[PDB]
């Protein structure tokens, strides 16, 4: 497609093979039409970089592009869903300087978990498929979701694309993955052999969720003052740890604490994760957190 460098330069991230077949297979679906191919029968619209092969693209920062309000830096919004709750996919990337991990949904009306949902885009969308055919009591819709399954199962076979929810090499990840955090899709970052790049928070994410319950829930700035000690104590462990070179520490502190999505840690997170992707060379992601953070909005389409 023409406009593929555009996608890549803009966000500044490699796109894989899947996101370009979607997009020739929507076009076929619907060319009037592509990015809404989907949108009568499933309620899905491709957006983010979509957006850019559409050429709707021609201030704009595509780091804010459709980022709801609790995608991390790693998760790339692709598809939007119903707005009552939010429901959207994402790539789900560890690093910008890798393709994505897998396809993640998220449901941001709802809360900050992120769903492996396929490792393609081809697989994520048939999944939906699936679990939306469920619910569909008219022949026709039936019959029309039935046809689309059909193209979509011979197009993710012709390209070989595995149409599970968790792939191997999805598994293969997880079995790098240091900590889960509070959106349960895992953080992954360098360990050696002697353990050095990790330690864990000095409490439980149950423990935490209730530390960060009583701030957000205290009477007085005075008591949120003091509610706020434990905080400020693990971040001072932060500072030993990024000494020792443990950077996933902090990572996982500022992400628990993004993922919680009280206004009151913005300012905690924004001393944690920059600083922790900069140290990991993830030097992308510190730009979007630090972007996001300062304008954290539940509307998000740069386009208008
Ligand atoms: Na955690």
């Amino acid at each position: 497609h023409h406009l593929r460098k555009e996608v890549e330069n803009h966000y500044k991230l490699s796109l894989p093979e899947d996101f370009y077949h979607f997009w020739k297979f929507c076009e076929e679906l619907d060319p009037e039409k592509p990015s809404d191919s989907l949108s009568a029968s499933l309620g899905l619209q491709l957006v983010g970089p979509y957006d850019i092969l559409a050429g709707k693209h021609k201030g704009l920062n595509f780091n804010l592009h459709w980022r709801f309000y609790y995608d991390p830096p790693e998760f790339q919004t692709i598809i939007i869903g119903d707005n009552k709750t939010q429901y959207h996919m994402g790539y789900f990337r560890d690093s910008p300087d890798e393709f994505p991990v897998y396809v993640g949904i998220n449901e941001a009306k709802k809360n900050c978990i992120i769903v492996p949902n396929g490792d393609n885009v081809f697989a994520a969308v048939k999944l939906f498929l699936t679990k939306k055919l469920k619910e569909i009591t008219d022949k026709k819709k039936i019959n029309l979701l039935k046809n689309i399954d059909e193209k979509l199962t011979e197009a993710a076979r012709e390209l070989g694309y595995s149409l599970e929810q968790r792939t191997v090499k999805m598994k293969q990840r997880d079995k790098k993955v240091v900590t889960k955090t509070f959106h349960g899709a895992g953080l992954v970052v360098p360990v050696d052999k002697n353990d050095v790049g990790y330690r864990e928070l000095p409490e439980t994410d149950a423990d935490l969720k209730r530390i960060c319950k009583t701030i957000v829930e205290a009477a007085s700035d005075e008591e949120r003052l003091k509610a706020f000690a434990p905080i400020q104590e693990m971040m001072t462990f932060v500072q030993f740890a990024n000494d020792e070179c443990d950077y996933g520490m902090g990572l996982e502190l500022g992400m628990d604490l993004f993922c919680y999505g009280s206004h009151y840690f913005h300012k905690v997170a924004g001393q944690l994760l920059p600083l922790a992707y900069n140290l990991l060379k993830r030097n992308l992601f510190a730009e979007i957190i630090e972007e996001h953070l300062a304008n954290r909005s539940q509307e998000n389409i740069d386009q208008l």
